């Protein structure tokens, strides 16, 4: 579980927000892209895996699972590329709730930036720092450090 | 020390590579930008601080120290913005060595991507995973987890 991430794609303002969620902690990374291509997804995963020890990524849809560009990046970065079938139905609900939460936060900050990308990064910050008591940012570090040691 | 980062700006292919170094671990994040503006720097810090618990940033030059856009992002993200004066002369040498190391890695991967940005993310990955024995990626997580406890 320390190395398992889930991709998630949501839409706002006619743009796409691509999110990676560290399953065990709820920590997220996100970016705004014009559209969700294999190339955009590949580059996002390359960034993610240089920053965290990404063992497995559950892709967000079948196009990204199929994409040879995505497969090439997963090969490059040593990531096991997996499907995102919610064999546990709870997963489906967790991601939906997360997208709702992120959109709520983006609304709360939207007037503090001209560009959506900036608002999205503010929302990532708020999400990862929120105490629920530990934050998701605290949980991911604890989980990974425990795994190392 | 768990929360101290240093900014660093280097050039390649007529573009700018903006780097943040976690001083205690040598872990890095980096991006390619057309030029090093206050706005680009501010956005980079916003991203960094949503991902790691950034307490203090030593800015890379006086323009970024002065920039009201950079100051606004540091205010937003709760970062103490500081100068980057190398009171310890070892700091200069460490950064110079790191830029040289990064450029070496970029050269080693350069033909594996059309775009410089991709090569830079590959270099970040290699740098952070390199065992010198622990990697910078392991050291940063251990340092931060120890601090949380
Ligand atoms: C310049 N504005 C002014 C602004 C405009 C409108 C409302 C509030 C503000 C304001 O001052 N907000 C408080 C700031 C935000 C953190 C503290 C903010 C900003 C900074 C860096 C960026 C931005 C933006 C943006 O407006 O979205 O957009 C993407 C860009 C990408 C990098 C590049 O392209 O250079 O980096
Ligand atoms: C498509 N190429 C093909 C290629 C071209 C030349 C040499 C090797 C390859 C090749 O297959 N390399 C191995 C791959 C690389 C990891 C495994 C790679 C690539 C993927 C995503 C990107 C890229 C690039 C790029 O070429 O730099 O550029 C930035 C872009 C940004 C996001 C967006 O704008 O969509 O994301
Ligand atoms: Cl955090
Ligand atoms: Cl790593």
């Amino acid at each position: 579980s320390p190395g398992i991430w889930q991709l998630d794609c949501t839409h706002l303002e006619g743009k796409v927000i691509l999110v990676a969620v560290h399953v065990a902690s709820g920590y997220i990374e996100a970016e705004v892209i014009p559209a969700e291509t294999g190339q955009e997804t590949a580059y996002f995963l390359l960034k993610l895996a240089g920053r965290w020890p990404v063992k497995t990524v559950h892709t967000d849809n079948g196009s990204n699972f199929t994409s040879t560009t995505v497969k090439a990046a997963c090969w490059w970065a040593g990531i096991k590329q997996e499907d995102g079938i919610p064999y546990n139905p709870q997963s489906q609900g967790v991601i939906e709730s997360m997208n709702k939460e992120l959109k709520k936060i983006i609304g709360q900050v939207r007037d503090q930036a001209e560009h959506l990308k900036t608002a999205v990064q503010m929302a990532v910050f708020i999400h990862n720092h929120k105490r629920k008591g530990y934050s998701a940012g605290e949980r991911i570090v604890d989980i990974i450090a425990t795994d190392i040691q």
